[PDB]
Parts: structure tokens; C-alpha cells; sequence
């Protein structure tokens, strides 16, 4: 009938132990920006692949870029991509699932229910590290997104509760996603223009597309500087 | 059965790990970082113990590429490791069936040990098929540890004490990791990972006949 085991499904809490060790993230909090950039690049690859067969895929927004803006006075970091974007359903379900993956009840049992066992595995294997590291540097994450198949919506969470609303400004993105982080007090430095510039350059290996930072050059003029 | 559920959770863990270790060049940041900690440690010892800097006068990190032999060397003049440290400690970080608790020390201190060095060890084996550790601690003779990540051995170094004090990590690089034997690749990776490190870091480099000598990067 089958290949017999035992003890040892209980010894499956090496998984619990491994999840703890991925607390390499506390030691390397700046990885949140690497992940934001990498996920931005993925969302752009995804819409690009779609445009190969769908001539209307890029209609919402012609360009394929990542735009990062610090706002020191308001304590915000924004990372904006013109990639595939996310429907309301994806904001609710898949962020819901991703935020879940850093807990006790989610891991030790499910048990393969009711989503899509392998799809959940892939969702977390890709985005888990990014979501978790963002909440090591931010008290709130706001996700504004526009997918070709839906209207623009805004998801916000403090990691404990979330809400989603239709964006009352309508479609300002054209298509794509803005991730806005309200930074923790200790994460002050990510509001600095130099710091952000140097991190973007350090992680440009993880983008297949132009990445700009809103930056000043001397009145002093502000514009998008191309980082790669 | 849940055998299938567990198998899927297994696969998710692998994907998370891959995601975490998206950047393989990180192995060198960790090696340099461990070297800085070794140096930090013997310096703290030196404040109270006048013979801490007896084996080796200086406090440096030295990196050498041996292209012909396919080797990367990272040498610190830090605290070093005893034979006991090499056997007991590196064995644990390698094995991170044996996953009751409180073994086999200080298991706050096990978590601490895997915690501090685990990442450097995993990232090493992402770019290398073999890791060789030559270490000389003030309280032991020089020893050489070697692993392919599955099994390890340790021997007294037949060359005696050639380091004075400290540790050389030698990597036998994977075929695809060849680029890390290039001078310009390593130089740039050092300058990329040298902010925190206050100790001098050197790379074995050449300048035009060509003169091979240590070059300060930070
Ligand atoms: C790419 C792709 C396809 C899937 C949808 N999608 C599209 N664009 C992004 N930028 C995404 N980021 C996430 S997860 C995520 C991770 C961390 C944080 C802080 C926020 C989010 C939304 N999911 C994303
Ligand atoms: C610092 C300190 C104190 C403890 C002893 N010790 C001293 N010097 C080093 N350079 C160390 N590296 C490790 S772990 C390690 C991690 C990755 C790899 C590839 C090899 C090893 C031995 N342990 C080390």
C-alpha cells in the first residue's frame, strides 16, 4: 500500500524551528527594500509577459518602471511599480494569507485547507520574507493597487487588523502598485535621500527595469533620478 | 493522509529559504562579519589579558583568491577556535534527526550559536562544495576542519602554527561560483560590505612586471 514511517510527523517541528531561524530578518531589516524592489520587478515581468499576447495589457499605463519617494515630514516611504497590480480580491485574500504565515496556528496545522495547497506555498515562498521584513521597519503598510481587471483599491494594515476600500481618487496609478510604509521611529534613516539612493543601487541587481528615486539637483529642482 | 500536507509545507519552507537567500554573494559579507566579531573578541580579551596578542601582533582581515586551485581564502587574526570549538560547534551549525531539549549545552547558547553563524554557514555552502577551516586559538595548537556539509573531519595541522592566531576559511568554490575568483569581483564585494567593519580589510591584489601585495579596501 505505502512507504511506512514512524515516529516522526511530530519531528515536523523542525519546521517551527526553521521558521524561527529565518529571524535572520531582524538582523538584516534593510532586506525589506530588496524585497520591495524584487517584487516590483516581478510584477513588471508579469505584465510584460501578459503584453506579449494581449495588445491591450499596457493601455492603463504605457511605462514599466519602479518609482521610490521618501517623504520625511510625513514619515512615509513609497515604492511604486507599474506592474500587474492586484485586484481587491487579491489584496484581501493573498495579503491576508501572506501576513498569516508568520504565526503559530498557520504553520503547525492547516491542514491543507481550503486554498489551493501548492498555490499558498508559492505565495508565501515568494512574498513572505518581504511582507515580514516590511513590518520590522514599519508600523503600517498601505498598499494602493490597480489591476487591469478591477478598480483602484487601498489596503492598509498595522499587521493585526486590515481594511480595504475603493480608492475615492479613482485610478491614479493607471496600473500597478504603490507600497507606502509609515516607518517606525528607529527606521528614520530610510527617510533619507542618500540612504535610499545607496540602497537602491545596492539592490539594482534585483530589477530588470528602470528604477528611479525622487531626488533634488541644484533654486533646487526635484525630479526622478534613474538609479540603474 | 497528512504525509502529503507535510510534504507541501516542506516545499513552502524550501521556497522561503530560497527567497531569503536570493543573494548568493552574501556569503562574503558574513565571512567578513564573522572575522570582525573574532577580532572584536580578542580585542576585548586584550584589555585585561596582556598576552592575548602574543601569537599574532596585528588585527586584520585578509582575503586571497587562488584561481588555479579554485579557492577563496578569508583570513582573520581574531580569537580563533580550539579543537573542541571546531568539533562541537561547527558540527552543530552543519546540523541545523536530532533537531527532550537542553542539549548539548547552554541551549539558549545553541540558539545563539546557530543564530550568529548559521547564515554565514548556509551561504558558504551555496557557493562552495567544500569548506575548510584552519584555526589557531591562544589555548590550543593549530587545527584544520573540513566539510562537504554532510560529514566533517578535524586534524591537527601538520604545518604547526602558521597563522599566529586566528582563522582562515577556505572555500572550494562551485563551478558556477567561478566569478568570485576574479580580482575585480571580490574588490567590489568588499567595498560593498565594509561600512560596519572598523578593522582593516585587505585583498591580495596586483599593480603594474606586476607587484602582488595587500590592498586596503576600507
Ligand atoms: C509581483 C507580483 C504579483 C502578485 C501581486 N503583486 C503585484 N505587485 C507587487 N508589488 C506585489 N507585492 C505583493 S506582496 C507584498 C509584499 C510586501 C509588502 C510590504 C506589500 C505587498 C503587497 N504582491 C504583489
Ligand atoms: C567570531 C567568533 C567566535 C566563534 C569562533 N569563530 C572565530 N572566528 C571565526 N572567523 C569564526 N567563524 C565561525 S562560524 C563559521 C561560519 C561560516 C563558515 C563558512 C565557517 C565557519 C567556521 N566561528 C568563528
Amino acid at each position: 500500500l505505502r512507504e511506512k514511517s514512524e515516529k516522526f510527523a511530530f519531528q515536523a517541528e523542525v519546521n517551527r524551528m526553521m521558521k524561527l531561524i529565518i529571524n535572520s530578518l531582524y538582523k538584516n531589516k534593510e532586506i525589506f527594500l530588496r524585497e520591495l524592489i524584487s517584487n516590483a520587478s516581478d510584477a513588471l515581468d508579469k505584465i510584460r509577459l501578459i503584453s506579449l499576447t494581449d495588445e491591450n495589457a499596457l493601455a492603463g499605463n504605457e511605462e514599466l518602471t519602479v518609482k521610490i519617494k521618501c517623504d520625511k515630514e510625513k514619515n512615509l516611504l513609497h515604492v511604486t511599480d507599474t506592474g500587474v497590480g492586484m485586484t481587491r480580491e487579491e489584496l484581501v485574500k493573498n495579503l491576508g494569507t501572506i501576513a498569516k504565515s508568520g504565526t503559530s496556528e498557520f504553520l503547525n496545522k492547516m491542514t491543507e485547507a481550503q486554498e489551493d495547497g501548492q498555490s499558498t506555498s508559492e505565495l508565501i515562498g515568494q512574498f513572505g520574507v518581504g511582507f515580514y521584513s516590511a513590518f520590522l521597519v514599519a508600523d503600517k503598510v498601505i498598499v494602493t493597487s490597480k489591476h487591469n481587471n478591477d478598480t483602484q483599491h487601498i489596503w492598509e494594515s498595522d499587521s493585526n487588523e486590515f481594511s480595504v476600500i475603493a480608492d475615492p481618487r479613482g485610478n491614479t496609478l493607471g496600473r500597478g502598485t504603490t507600497i507606502t510604509l509609515v516607518l517606525k521611529e528607529e527606521a528614520s534613516d530610510y527617510l533619507e535621500l542618500d540612504t535610499i539612493k545607496n540602497l537602491v543601487k545596492k539592490y539594482s541587481q534585483f530589477i530588470n527595469f528602470p528604477i528611479y528615486v525622487w531626488s533634488s539637483k541644484t533654486k533646487t529642482v526635484w525630479d526622478w533620478e534613474l538609479m540603474n
